[PDB]
């Protein structure tokens, strides 16, 4: 059943919803459709825009339930228990349904509201699995982007016998218009990669027709704009595609340590890289997700690049730049106060908050400096740590413990950030040991938990560490011949835009080298 | 004897004195005395600036001459041969002792002019030797700087007694006031550190009463410079100590590959990075040479960086960031048409001659994949290769032969660089085979021979390849804890600003963690 936090959640998540949404059951008699049906009533009574109505007459699973808006049969299904691991896929369905944008790419989107063709797609998961969030997140994003494509996800626990009947092995396990689809860990971009396989736009079909590269370069952040001056100049044909020129760069607002520049703003600099790569002929393309790199059969050959659109660019080289997503804590109040007190920059800000207290979310060897840093200039910091013991070295841990305007909190998961409409002014976190809620009174939060490169579409082809960083050297050549990585999705030791720059550079100059060895003269 | 090039080049170096220049021969009927005088007659009737005198009566060795201007009795003196390998320094001495500046840097000269005390050097060396010649080259520009050091080098080969009754073992072998000063290769700055070891100036005694910083960085170019704001950015003691601010920058007239800036100049650059620094608490030595790193004693002491001045700068964790120099063809005319067609900068100004003649002198992967990529763009390019085969890897050598528009040279040796008062016009060069001489006409030169990184005084200290560059990892850690390298002088495998600036951060951030771990709570 759905416990007292998850209520006060979802209570503060809904207060969000712009637009009225629906939770429409069909039950049987089962003790299971019971605790679905207070489920959704318990879910009604969190706020005035969300309404429960049971119709047991639909040609659906017993129990499941749409969440759409009235007078729309258009949304994602849940078959089952919606809770456990898929609670945030509930939240998140409920909130897009509501009028809540996505933070995907805004050229994926576009490209799933104009899929063409019916998609009814089911994707089994349990709620103790740890992939299949994403999985049927995805899938939901999509069936409220476009009535055409239709999604049930199904709890494995409740429909026990489907899963021994369609023999699913493993979880998640996708399934479209009755053949199975895939399996496994997917992004929303490797699924619309996947099924939007017709005659693609003209977009697309232009694309196909250009001839091969000297060198493509894939993400166009800091890394593979700097990689893209640097092959210009050297007059080779070059190629730059990415999904929105930039990077993180576009959409930060202060920016002072990209040396020799003492104060920047993020549309300034970007524009500034921009105008740098048009002095030089470089072919720019925009609004295009790589989805596929496949490696050239011989030395001298060329490596092709498959977008999510359809098309496919070839080259002689390829320089993979596509940085990576900064994880989040996920909980209320946090997108509101993205640029009013939650800090996700690993070096800046922290003279910000000098006499003031804050908070920094993650213990490892980064969270643990960031604390011994920021305590040094701040009035105080309070540190929390998921797991029962900081995962610091031991070195750390004993100067962080030697600092008295420092508080380690263990056990601990953030479960929102509060704010005046104006700037955070505190944080609410769970004791994981008694569920017990605490409040914390201050005005920064620094999210140090970790980094998720952008890279999974390379998974197999290229040589990755455990975290999901390209593996490089100091020529930043990968483990395959001729294609080489730059900046964030790498495993270079920190994450700066005067760093991704110089990589570019470096990047782009390993593959001149190549291209001199190899190319037919 | 002088053969032909030899009095051919040295025609041409000295119609650039400014002053006259005087030999003053002391001889003995010795066979050698006849070479000597023969020698100095046949440099004088190449110029009217320089005349030839002989006193055989003064207190020296024969034969010997000194080198110096009419009215004095101050300058370097020459024992025996100044050919074979001292050509070099010969021809350095006369250009001097005429008014040509030295290139050495600036606050290192002031040093020397006002070095009190007097010191009576004595080098020996031989005439095949290859390091005696930056020996006696740096202690014969401090004789002509300053009339209290006087300096004679001693040909071996012509007073061979001397050598066995003094022990000497190996060459150059210096003394000093009678006793052993050192023995094989050293630089201006390291004789200049041992011999001015008095009471230092009032710069040198205010630096000894400095607190030990957090960090310390040495070398204030673009990699220095970019460390100081990152360490700066985290609060601690920072401390920048170099020669000149700016580092290659600063002389440079354009540059177009500094990301984010499509065109900008050495000096607006420069000033732009020194802002940058100046925003932050970061306390700027100039006009200093770090002359030996001694390291700290125990985890978390503190290193030692003594300097030419004498004074001794400590810190808990150390940036090298000392750069190379660019090596160059030493010939006539190379100096004047620095920025007027003679070209060092490693990936810049190719697209300056298309539909023009250039050479590029160098046969090392650099060279044949410069010209390469330069017979892309220009309408000839000839490669000039010192051995008789080039060192590129056989596949570049293979394309480069293919290239219709490329001529491939070797055994040569540049002998000097044409121009018309405004912009260069050719070069002439030497077939080491035949010795004979010839001309091709061209607006360009890329000179691609090599780099010297300004390390030598770490010699021992850290862990360095072959080429003189310290070796570092990823995070920019060096073979000492504690201590970390950025930029030219390290084995990053592309020298760039962009690149530079990007390893100064890194090696920041590398020292800044390395800090916390140490540093008492
Ligand atoms: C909120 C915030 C503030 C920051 N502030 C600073 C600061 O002040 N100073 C600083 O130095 N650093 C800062 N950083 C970090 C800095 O922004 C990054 O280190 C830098 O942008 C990394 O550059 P990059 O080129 O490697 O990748 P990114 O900038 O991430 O760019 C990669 C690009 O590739 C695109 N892409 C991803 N996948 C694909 C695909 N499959 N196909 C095509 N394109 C794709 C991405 O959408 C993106 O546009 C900040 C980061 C954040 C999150
Ligand atoms: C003529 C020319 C043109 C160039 N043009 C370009 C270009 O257009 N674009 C580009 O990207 N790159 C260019 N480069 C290369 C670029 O300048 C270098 O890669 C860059 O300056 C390296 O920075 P750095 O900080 O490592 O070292 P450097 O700039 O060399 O600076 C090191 C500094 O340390 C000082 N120093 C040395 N020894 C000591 C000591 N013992 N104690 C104290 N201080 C010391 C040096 O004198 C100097 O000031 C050019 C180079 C040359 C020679
Ligand atoms: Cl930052
Ligand atoms: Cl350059």
């Amino acid at each position: 059943m759905l416990d007292t936090n998850m209520k006060t959640q979802l209570r503060a998540y809904l207060e969000k919803l712009t637009k009225p949404v629906e939770l429409i059951a069909t039950l049987d008699d089962s003790a299971k459709s019971a605790e679905i049906k207070e489920l959704l009533a318990e879910i009604a009574e969190l706020s005035d825009k969300v309404t429960f109505k049971e119709d047991n007459t639909l040609p659906v699973r017993k129990p499941s339930f749409l969440i759409t808006n009235p007078g729309s049969q258009q949304g994602p299904r849940f078959a089952g228990s919606p809770l456990g691991h898929e609670f945030t896929s509930l939240v998140l369905a409920l909130l897009w349904t509501g009028g809540h944008p996505s933070k995907e790419a805004q050229s994926l989107l576009e490209q799933i509201r104009d899929i063409d063709g019916d998609f009814e797609f089911e994707t089994y998961y349990s709620l103790s699995c740890h992939n299949c969030p994403d999985v049927v997140q995805a899938l939901n994003l999509m069936a409220v982007l476009n009535p055409r494509i239709k999604h049930t996800a199904i709890d494995g626990g409740t429909f026990q016998n489907e899963i021994t009947e369609r023999n699913v092995m493993g979880v998640p396990a996708v399934f479209v218009n009755g053949k199975e689809f895939g399996q496994g860990r997917m992004t929303l971009t490797e699924i619309v990669a996947k099924v939007d396989t017709g005659a693609e736009k003209r977009a697309a079909e232009a694309l196909n027709k250009r001839d091969a590269y000297d060198v493509l370069i894939v993400g166009s952040g800091p890394a593979g704009a700097a990689a893209a001056v640097y092959s210009a100049r050297k007059g080779i044909r070059t190629g730059l595609m990415g999904e929105r020129f930039g990077g993180q760069v576009l959409d930060t607002v202060d920016i002072e340590n990209y040396i020799s520049v003492p104060k920047t703003e993020g549309q300034k600099l970007a524009g500034a890289l921009k105008a740098h790569v048009s002095d030089y002929d470089v072919d720019v393309i925009d609004s295009q997700s790589a989805s596929k790199l496949v490696p050239a059969a011989t030395e001298g050959g060329l490596h092709q690049i498959e977008t999510a659109s359809g098309a496919v660019l070839k080259a002689r080289s390829i320089i993979i730049a596509t940085g990576a997503k900064w994880r989040n804590m996920n909980v209320p109040g946090e997108d509101q106060y993205r640029t009013k007190g939650v800090t996700y920059c690993p070096h800046c800000d922290g003279p910000l908050f000098k006499g003031k207290r804050v908070a920094v979310i993650g213990g490892g060897n980064s969270g643990v400096e960031a604390a011994i840093d920021l305590a040094g200039i701040v009035e105080h910091v309070t540190l929390l740590e998921f797991a029962p013991e900081m995962k610091a070295d031991q070195v750390l841990q004993d100067k962080v413990r030697s600092l008295k305007n420092v508080d380690i909190i263990l056990n601990a998961q953030t479960t929102e950030v509060k704010g005046d409409g104006s700037k955070v002014v505190g944080l609410e976190y769970r004791d994981r040991v008694s569920g017990d809620i605490h409040s914390v009174a201050l005005a920064g939060i620094f999210v140090q938990i970790g980094l998720l490169p952008n890279t999974h579409w390379l998974e197999g082809a290229l040589e990755r560490n455990r975290m999901g960083e390209i593996i490089i050297d100091a020529k930043c050549e990968t483990s395959v011949k001729g294609v080489f990585a730059a900046g964030d999705c790498t495993t270079v030791p920190y994450k700066q835009i005067i760093i991704a720059t110089g990589e570019g550079a470096k990047a782009s100059l390993s593959a001149f080298d190549y291209l001199i060895r190899t190319k037919i003269a």
